[PDB]
């Protein structure tokens, strides 16, 4: 369904979906240019969006992918996920990544639904990484779950 | 509300519950016997039941949980795990484990809401521990994902 | 060489090993009892020793070993390894671990040289179950590094 | 006393190191041009090199590092790995990364003391990314020790 393209023109309307995932700006844009984003849309609303950043060698991980909250719920995340799996492939690379907390259930499952599988966990991260305390579902959000999924 | 006390009498109709969870009833007696076994009752009915084994030194873990599908859903589920953590402190335990399947997206929920941490993952546990492929929620259950909580 | 068999006695003899390990006597005598403890000797003099826990469902563990510093780097560290491990078949395990800290460069060898696999770290588990700053060899022992063997 | 110094220049002399680390000449090319590749002299002689490429946002990877065999051992290899970590400071990453192979005793020391921490472990690793079986120092290299370190 969702109409999916490259993109290279960043706009408010735009950021306001990466800053869902990433608040930190600044982190966006390192990535934002380094990687490769893709904006996705459903008509002429823009639906959703997913940066494509490349890591270790013959590795690529999912930095940023967010949809908009009016939107999101409907399968749109999925199908992102599953394109994201797709841009990799074409890619070259080996090895997909993407991590969130440990206090995102509902990502948990999603993104095992499309194959990744969980690695290890980096603990303390968001203690360290983050000022303030973060909690999600009733969960106290401080360890960074890491996920991978093999292209072969 | 749960009324929980020690067990030492295993029945059938306790045995449907420990099965729920842990399908060999082989290695459920193992456990069973060299383990403590807590019964929760709701009246006059078998609510729930779950096993407290000890592992490493000082460490000790929830082998078994479970609780009746017609009265799970309505938070005896939590209760049981909270009333496991303290067993587990007046044991004198230093640190409480249990793990379930990546697929078991609720329980990575309740555990985590109960204070255990994901700690590392058993990968292809379930591929080289069991001869059928276990599915649900739609996700390949092969993973034992590990959590843990330090009591002090 | 060395003729290992099972124990049944402590004497300070035997105190002193076990506490090269593991320097609380209060743990010690937890495992040591609820475990197997064997002892190896040469000739008339006690080599060294070590300890059989059981732990999870099918899986056992090494919670202590030890060789006497006047007879350790002669190679009665690998040989009580490789002896725990044929303990633990008889014993119908289908998994043995064992786990020191991350420090501990030399035993991160040995292990691995007998079979033993890394299979996830406990970070700052040192650091919370422990008072004052380990050391060695330079390093800050602060995470506890978990290895396990499959035994099919 | 290393005079290290940026890098654009490849040469046999200088590949000869890279490949002792990375045997893939391919991969190698893939992360010097992607990445940023400096080489350390000892007067006119090329004395080591490594690599650092920038992976996950904000985090950055030594990809490669090696010193010349007739010159290693010398202490050129901590003066390396401690160099690498300033550059990455000044790169404005926050954590800094690094893995070998759980054979490799000697490396997980030294990283370690350099302030490197193990992280996790990609289990069967070198299994499925090479045909041949690694050894080394009599261990069955088939794991990919992940270590890590803070800059703040
Ligand atoms: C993560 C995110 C992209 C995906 O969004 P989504 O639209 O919410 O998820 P989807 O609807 O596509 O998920 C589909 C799965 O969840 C399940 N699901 C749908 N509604 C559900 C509900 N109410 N409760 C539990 N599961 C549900 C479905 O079973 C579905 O799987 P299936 O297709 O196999 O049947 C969106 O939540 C988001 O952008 N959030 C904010 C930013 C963020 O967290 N970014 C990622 C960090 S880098
Ligand atoms: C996993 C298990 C132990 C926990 O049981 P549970 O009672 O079913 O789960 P809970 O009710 O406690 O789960 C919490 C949910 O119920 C709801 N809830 C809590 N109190 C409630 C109440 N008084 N009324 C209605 N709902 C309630 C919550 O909304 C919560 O969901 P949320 O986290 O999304 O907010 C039980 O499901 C089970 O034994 N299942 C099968 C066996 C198995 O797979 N075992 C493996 C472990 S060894
Ligand atoms: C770790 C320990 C159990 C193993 O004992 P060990 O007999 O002393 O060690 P080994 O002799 O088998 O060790 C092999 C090392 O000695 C060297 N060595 C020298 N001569 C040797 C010989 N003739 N045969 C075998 N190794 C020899 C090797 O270089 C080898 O190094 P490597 O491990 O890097 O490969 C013992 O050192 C000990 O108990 N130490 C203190 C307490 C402790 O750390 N307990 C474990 C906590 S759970
Ligand atoms: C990794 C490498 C660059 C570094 O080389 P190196 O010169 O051999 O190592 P160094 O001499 O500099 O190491 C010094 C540290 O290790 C320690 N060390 C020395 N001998 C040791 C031993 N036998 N066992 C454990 N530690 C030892 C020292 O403590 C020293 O630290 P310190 O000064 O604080 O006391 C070199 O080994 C190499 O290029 N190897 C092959 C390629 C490879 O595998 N590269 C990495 C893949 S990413």
């Amino acid at each position: 369904k969702l109409r999916i393209e490259l993109g290279e023109e960043t706009n408010d309307e735009l950021y306001d979906l990466l800053l869902l995932a990433d608040p930190s700006k600044d982190i966006v844009d390192e990535y934002l240019e380094r990687g490769e984003c893709y904006t996705a849309w459903a008509g002429d609303e823009l639906a959703g969006v997913y940066v494509l950043l490349k890591t270790r060698p013959q590795t690529v991980e999912i930095v940023n992918i967010a949809v908009k909250e009016s939107l999101q719920k409907k399968g749109f995340g999925k199908q992102l996920v599953l394109d994201a799996i797709e841009k990799a492939k074409k890619l070259g690379a080996d090895t997909i990544e993407i991590g969130t907390g440990n206090s995102s259930i509902h990502q948990l499952s999603l993104y095992q639904k499309c194959g990744f599988r969980i690695q290890a966990i980096d603990h303390d991260f968001f203690l360290r990484h983050y000022d303030e305390d973060i909690f999600e579902n009733g969960i106290q959000c401080r360890d960074m779950v890491r996920l991978y999924l093999d292209l072969l």
